[PDB]
């Protein structure tokens, strides 16, 4: 669908610039440019204006064209602008930190949660895309609190651009190549910060990065037990083992030796 | 020591922008400044003029004066009229030596194993005061006249720009510790053992850390890249430094040996 720069303009209060906090309509920065809060048809959605081009806004569609799935964020139209399916619950991030005072998600909406994120990036694989910001910021939740992945402002094979959130990246990718096997390590670590509700890294923490308790696991120096966010209350160590396991095989450094996304599927739907 | 600007400015020429292959002065760009070869007081000289602080002008000059070691490049004096005085390394890095830069011819098997040897003890000297170098590649290794090596120079989205063919993976991400030194160090065992540059973006693979998983999953041997240009690497004590190279490789940091080990698995080997 194609939109009217003058409405877009309008139904978001000429891109206020203040955040929703203060009642304005900025909700964020990223995806290449900054993203409003607006009001089309009686249906609420969120505006992106394009910032630091138009190749990065030709191919955001080309690939929206190809990638519709249940849990992925729908591109409702465009206008220079990009239009989509608003989520009212924000990112899976703010949730799982509880910001601005949301009750912290169950253990079964989280796994729910999981099984949709997993199943968004089967869909991309499946049709041969790769995301490449595979990251708990990037995935929203709508009214459900159905997982829908977000940003796709980055989706052997070798580039000189090497680009991700580094918390976040395999090491191959780390190192410039490409590959659908990075995303499931960026998987690993968002399933890393559902089992325990911890940022993917905290300089004020030891170890920094949360990909790092692995080891700390491996090394028996500690147990999951110990890492397993306390703020839940149906969280069985069963399903709970299951999910990690899960996240320990998509954190392989060796990229052959991680599951693909299939198997992820496979291994969450086990997990209920 | 101290030295004057002037007779520093005289001594290399003006400093010689131009290359020293046709016929300047300058021998590199690092430690951010431009490294010049100079001559007075019948000793040959290394320059670095520093460019666009002073604090780290006189940083270094303490990190200098504890860290005198037989396998570190040895500070001879400065200038504040920027200038750091080095020893000159007559037989450049072990990078153009590996390479054969020049027409020089290669170096053998045995006398690879004395610079790998000479150059984890140089890290070890680090590594004991403290000291993450940051940068272990064959280039700043530096070779004298009886080929001692010399070490020298020492999270949202976002793009990396850093020299990957070096680096660990944690230090991409951004991590400082002595470990990363360790698989920098590994990469350049492989140098020494192929012969390869640590990148060459028309070659597959592109990296030279990766035949190590090449390797491993047996598409490969370490004999399939053994330096030609040596006639008397023996396989056994070519696979004990492979060995090496593969367990500072470890991808992940803690898996892979301290500075210590390093040095007894290369004395061990010989």
């Amino acid at each position: 669908h194609s939109f009217s720069f003058y409405e877009l303009k309008n139904v978001t209060n000429n891109f206020d610039e203040r955040p929703i906090s203060v009642g304005g309509n900025k909700m964020g920065e990223g995806g290449f440019g900054v993203v409003y809060k607006g009001y089309v048809n009686n249906t609420t959605v969120a505006v992106k204006k394009l910032a630091a081009l138009k190749q990065q806004f030709d191919q955001e569609i080309k690939v929206m064209a190809k990638c519709q799935h249940e849990n992925l964020v729908e591109l409702l139209g465009f206008s220079l602008c990009l239009v989509y399916v608003y989520m009212p619950n924000g990112s899976l991030l703010d949730r799982l930190s509880c910001l601005d005072g949301t009750p912290p998600l169950s253990w079964h909406m989280r796994c729910k949660i999981a099984q949709g994120a997993a199943n968004g990036i089967n869909f991309l694989h499946e049709n041969h895309h790769i995301h490449r910001n595979i990251k708990s910021a990037n995935i929203l939740l709508d009214e459900a609190f159905t997982a829908k992945i977000s940003d796709f402002g980055l989706a052997t094979v070798m580039t000189s651009r090497i680009v991700g959130t580094t918390a976040y990246m395999a090491p191959e990718a780390l190192r410039g190549e490409i590959t659908p096997k990075s995303d499931i390590y960026s998987f690993g670590v968002v399933l890393l910060e559902i089992i325990t509700g911890l940022p993917a890294v905290d300089e004020h923490r030891e170890p920094q990065l949360l990909l790092d308790i692995k080891e700390e696991i491996e090394d028996e120096e500690k147990t999951i037990e110990d890492y397993i966010d306390k703020k839940m209350n149906d969280a069985d160590s069963t399903s709970v083992e299951a999910m990690y396991s899960v996240a320990s095989q998509c954190l392989h450094e060796k990229k052959n030796k991680r599951p693909d996304i299939k198997k992820v599927q496979q291994l969450l739907q086990e997990m209920t």
